[PDB]
């Protein structure tokens, strides 16, 4: 059985001089012992340069073993980095016929990280797997991090467009999120999430906004205490912020004029749905207006048209979106140069007219449109206006929060607005009550405790500029832009009433 | 003779006919002509760095100061860090003494729309950085101050020396306090730091991530973590995104940053730390030497200082802060000094600040007071406010810090300092799952509760490093302010949860 122990020695071989040797496990320190300094490439650089310094001589490249197929005297490794994959071929006949090198390579587990020294060349029929259409012929291969554990599922299965033709279910993916995020579509999803944050902030900064950061530990709930997480804050009773609502208004009352925040909020929703989470990233805007709050509404509208335009343009966003759609197909998000705006009353009458809703004229003012009904409206507007994006305005005051300013001449109606993507709410906002006495009256009208809101209310007591604002769900915007079926696909480590882990 | 009160409280019912009064915004809409409403920032940038000078204009602002004498009233109008004097001379308003009475009675902080003519006086007053004046033709109040202010903004703007508006008074009245010229400027500079940080990282191929603050197990140690009941699960608030930013690198994202709150149940109430703050976090891979990333983080901060220190807007913001809170300009070198921890301690010993033998240096855990003493030494010897310490003792760093395999008492760790105080802490990470489990055991932590994090290393881990940065601390130390509560909008500390 000594033969088996010699074989074990080969399979476990640690390389001690990478100048003499062509394979083995190596500490990163020992690549310092190389006679030359190493210019190490990643696959993103290779893709963008090739799809001359890369084709001339042997190069060094690092990547994860996405796939490895042993075929006798040949072995085929697909290296992966981000979105990019490249085939690397070990041919024993080109490596002094070293059978132990092949034995060691065949034994490498998937997802292991290797540094390969090899020569790039363009084959006749390139692998259809790899978006790098060159192949590396391996001269040396060293493993700097060996996979230690059997994978919870295969990336080949996890990447598959889900059909009835192995599905990896959501629980398995979320439980092993650090493997799930390696699929091409999931990588692309979160690159796009970052893009949304960048476009949002850059548009606001170009329009003279400053970024603010307001606390999430509160003494009082921001949007209604029933769904606020409670905390013990040094023997005080505290809550997590459901929104930065109170503080962004306080900042406008303090003179900051145009503010935005990109930050977590926490909502103790006791419903476990496909489209909401208990923790999410709110994009909040608050700003003054001159004489009409519609000034700000048109501004928020231009902001979203800009987001859509920027998400839909350029090579890299196009590639990200196409990569998502490869696994999760959906028609491209559509919007108009003139966003359709409907009043709540008009929207109701449209739904009744299309036979989607039945109400007596008596029942129309108090009617509270369901999320399913908002989706039906989305379908109607998609058919009639050829857009996935529109605005509803003038909600009844009774259905909006206490800080929403009502129409002076028609108080049952408020100066409020929701924006919709594919028939689902992405943004909610309103003209704010900017008179401290009207604000106290509305707080009382809503049976809220003004004493507990004193720090907020007092911020209006030394003048208040006319102002409005909005709050936006980042994960929901991304989900609906891509047409994904669940908000857990656009939150990195989702939180819902059952899931605190990972 | 009660018509005087009706004058004082006058509500204007037609702005085309009248020249003063309280008005509803809807009433302004009744103006016969569309109103091009200017703010003081536009006026400053157009005039101080011609439409505004050939006609009556409309301007909105807050009444910062008001004085009247006879036929003249003087209003200082304020917006952001800009102020401009406006003058009512009722010889040019039909000698309407009632207008003078109504205007003179407006309370401070009231928001007014003024229709007037701009002109450049021979002698502009010194306090207004707009060196033009507005001669008032009409003035309407769209929001009247309702309550007496808790302190005068004139007092709150003064350099401290009789008058002093104390910190508790200010923070209990934060939305008034934030109107001082310095405080406005501080939080504009905070936003500048976030912008420069993100743009530098984006230009270097990073992506922004958002990771949860509701956790099943604390990220930096349970003694200082807030607990929460999460649907009858026992959880914590994140003290940092440490576990998740490493998990994102293990997931292949390669270069990530996060700008987000963290929560720390800090044992103490001190001038330089808070219980909630905004952490700027970076995590990235390296090729063969973690020092690659350290030099990168160093370039990031040099870039931040460079952009904060530039001419134009940022220079005016800094000047405005220093007007109330004077401090020497922040200085940094073209090449950042880097000291090992041992070198830093030996510098303290050489200057007589510490007495340690050689065999005691690595066991010594440098206090914040001694870090400050070191900052003074380095300012005197190297003429910089910014430097780096590397190679902290392993036993004094967190469990995820990789030690030097050939001298394990030392770690591949680093802190960055501004004016002698820590702004950044980070390290090469343990990226071998077996070494990670051993170090977790060595720090007597619970591998089972950290299982979701440990498991993220079990399917390979890239060589990687990272860092965490206190946003408010960076701003505080850049400006030389005496308290971190000056650089956090609504501060949280062990006593203060409100506002
Ligand atoms: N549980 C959840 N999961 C994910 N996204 C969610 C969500 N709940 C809401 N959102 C998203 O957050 C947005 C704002 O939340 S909100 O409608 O409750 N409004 C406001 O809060 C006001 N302050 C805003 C203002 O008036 O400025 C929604 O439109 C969704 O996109
Ligand atoms: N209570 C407080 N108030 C304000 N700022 C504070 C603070 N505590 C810390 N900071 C600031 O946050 C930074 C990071 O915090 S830390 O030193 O605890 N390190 C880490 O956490 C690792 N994960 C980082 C890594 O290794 O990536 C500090 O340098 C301070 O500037
Ligand atoms: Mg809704
Ligand atoms: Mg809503
Ligand atoms: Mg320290
Ligand atoms: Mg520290």
């Amino acid at each position: 059985e000594n033969l088996k122990n010699e074989a074990t020695k080969v399979l476990e071989h640690v390389c001690e001089d990478i100048n003499k040797e062509s394979y083995g496990f190596v500490k990163i320190s020992k690549m310092k012992e190389n006679e030359k300094e190493i210019r190490l490439f990643n696959l993103e650089e290779i893709y963008h340069s090739l799809m001359a310094h890369l084709l001339q001589s042997d190069i060094w490249v690092r990547g994860r073993i996405h796939d490895i197929r042993s075929k006798g005297s040949l072995a085929f490794i697909i290296l992966r980095h981000k979105l990019y994959s490249m085939q690397c071929i070990l041919d024993i006949k080109h490596n002094d016929n070293d059978k132990n090198m092949m034995k060691w390579v065949s034994n490498l587990p998937l997802e292991s990280i290797v540094d390969i020294k090899g020569k790039l060349s363009k084959p006749e029929v390139p692998i259809d797997s790899t978006n790098i259409k060159y192949e590396a012929h391996i001269r040396k291969i060293f493993c700097i991090s060996k996979t230690a554990k059997e994978l919870p599922f295969l990336l080949k299965d996890a990447n598959m467009k889900e059909t009835n033709e192995i599905k990896v279910n959501q629980d398995n993916r979320l439980n092993n999120r650090c493997v799930d995020l390696r699929t091409y579509a999931n990588y692309s999803i979160f690159c796009l999430q970052s893009q949304i944050c960048t476009i949002f902030k850059n548009f606001l900064l170009e329009n003279n906004f400053i970024e603010i950061h307001t606390p999430k530990l509160l003494g009082e709930s921001s949007e209604g205490g029933a769904n606020a997480f409670q905390i013990n804050y040094f023997n005080q009773k505290g809550f997590l912020a459901q929104s930065p609502q109170l503080y962004k208004q306080m900042c406008i009352n303090s003179g900051f004029d145009r503010v935005f925040e990109v930050a977590p909020v926490f909502r103790a929703e006791n419903s476990n749905t496909y489209r909401h989470l208990c923790e999410y990233v709110s994009l909040d805007v608050e700003m003054t207006y001159k004489y009409d709050y519609l000034e700000n509404v048109h501004f928020y509208d231009s902001m979203f048209k800009h987001i859509f335009t920027e998400l839909s343009k350029g090579g890299k966003n196009e590639m990200l979106i196409k990569t998502v759609k490869g696994q999760y197909p959906c028609e491209d998000f559509q919007w108009l140069e003139e966003t359709p705006i409907f009043t709540y009353e008009e929207a109701i009458k449209m739904l009744i007219q299309h036979g989607k809703l039945h109400l007596k004229e008596e029942e129309i003012l108090a009617y509270d449109m369901s999320t399913d009904m908002e989706k039906e409206l989305g379908k109607i507007v998609k058919a009639s206006h050829h857009t996935d994006y529109y605005i509803i305005i003038n909600f009844p005051s009774a259905l909006r929060p206490f800080y929403t300013m009502y129409k002076e001449d028609e108080p049952a109606i408020s100066n409020s607005y929701d924006f919709f993507m594919r028939g689902e709410e992405i943004l909610s906002g309103s003209q704010r009550i900017s008179d401290v006495n009207l604000l106290l009256e509305n707080i009382k009208r809503f049976n809220l405790d003004a004493n507990k809101l004193n720090f907020y209310i007092d911020s209006f007591a030394y003048s208040s500029y006319p102002h409005s604002g909005c709050g936006i769900g980042l994960e929901r915007v991304l989900m609906l832009f891509l047409g994904l079926n669940n908000i857990r696909k656009t939150s990195l480590f989702p939180r819902d009433p059952k899931r605190l882990i990972p």
